[PDB]
């Protein structure tokens, strides 16, 4: 008979993780990616392509590893009796993943391509990466897929969270905090890509993916005893820490 | 580079898969559950309650272990480059799971309760098990929670498929072939449960879980799309054969309970 933690012990867990996202520099003010996406004057097609290829790999990994995380938790609930409040938080994970995988939310079902082309890392690849690729060399395209070390480190932790029953809770809790600021960075940055002084991204609907996301954008409800509460907090710290370092790695490349 | 098998090979796989479902005697005319559901004159509260408790546990594990099997495949896809056809088959599996977990299909959202009360095993527990449970003694309730052996072997094989990248494809392939006949059978069985002289299910809306399933399975008019080489194809067929046989024996167990002496 699994239950979530009591209400006040769960609210205490929400402050500790909000204080862990603070301590990791993931707010709009404190992370170099967000400022750089505002302050930089323009961005070369090679730089913007490389960031777009890294983002494609990272958001692909996030989608598949959060789903694997949900699966790892499904494995547990198959053998125990979760109470209805836990099942409610479980559905929430399934619904949220369904945006990136299926475009469930109305913000996405409008503009997103149908079928697999609307999976968010594919939609991104098709409408951001691909128009930029035409402006860089084959050698640059190969170089961009050799991911930098802080990007590789985040993907490595994502693969570990794919096997952890709280993995999907840890990943969604941190990524939904920062998702809005990331998509705003991208709207600035990819407006500022000029090939021959001319913007690669000129029309409005070239930003379909970025705009839908800026429009669109509790996980503690999946923590069942106080021990799991502590492994939650620990893993968020590690996870926020690596997300910050990889976002900083974006900023260093735009300058 | 990670693609499905050529359409020619996938049709051979699909034909081998229908052969295994035939050999397992899961078809409408084959399986003792469907026959018994047609034939019996009445069903006792205790017998119907027991089959419902068994079904609650079976559809719960089916939902969770298919989702877990989908998670297993996602782990692989995180580090490979699945092409669009694979990605389309992966989307489909996620959508079908959403029927039981979130009532995604409009035939279910039309009638199901919202939130976790609408998860199909919970919904069944609330609308089928509970009113039967008012008509059985506490000792009979406890006894029904002791799952017979063929039900336990099926649950255990579900647990094994929960880790297999092919698991969700295997479970949906078999279950989507028999779901209509199962739902039809439940409709007949629970239509025949009498308590005083009174039907335990005397109002149309009490059948809403079953009728919704019957409508979803009817109204609608593949999984081999997730197979990426010959070796996975052989494994697929082999696991379908195991899993189909275990469903058949578990349904035969329903049929035996409804024809007890
Ligand atoms: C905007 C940030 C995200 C992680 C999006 N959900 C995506 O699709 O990349
Ligand atoms: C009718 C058979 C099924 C597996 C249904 N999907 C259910 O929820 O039990
Ligand atoms: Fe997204
Ligand atoms: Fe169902």
């Amino acid at each position: 008979p699994l239950s979530p933690l009591p209400a006040v012990a769960r609210a205490e867990l929400d402050a500790r993780t909000e204080r862990e996202i603070d301590r990791a520099r993931l707010r709009r003010a404190d992370n170099g990616f967000f400022r750089s996406a505002r302050d930089v004057e323009s961005v070369s097609p090679a730089d913007g392509h490389a960031v777009a290829v890294w983002w494609r790999q990272m958001t692909k990994a996030f989608m598949f590893t959060t789903l694997a995380g949900l699966g790892a938790l499904a494995r547990d609930y198959a053998r125990r009796d979760a109470d209805r409040e836990l099942l409610g938080a479980f559905q929430t994970v399934y619904q949220v993943i369904g945006d990136d995988l299926d475009n469930a939310a109305p913000e996405f079902s409008a503009v997103a391509p149908t079928g697999p082309a609307g999976i968010h890392y594919v939609w991104w690849d098709d409408t951001i990466v691909a128009p930029l690729a035409a402006h860089v060399t084959e050698a640059d395209r190969r170089a961009a897929e050799e991911l930098p070390a802080p990007v590789r480190e985040l993907l490595a932790a994502m693969d570990r969270l794919a096997a952890e029953p709280l993995g999907s809770a840890v990943q969604l809790r941190v990524v939904e905090t920062i998702a809005l600021d990331i998509a705003v960075g991208f709207r600035r940055v990819y407006g500022k890509v000029l090939a021959g002084g001319e913007p690669v991204f000129g029309e409005k609907d070239q930003f379909a993916w970025i705009d839908a996301h800026i429009k669109a954008e509790g996980m503690t409800g999946l923590v069942t005893d106080a021990e799991r509460g502590e492994e939650f907090v620990r893993l968020v710290e590690e996870y926020a820490g690596l997300w910050s370092a990889a976002l900083e790695c974006f900023g260093d490349r735009l300058t």
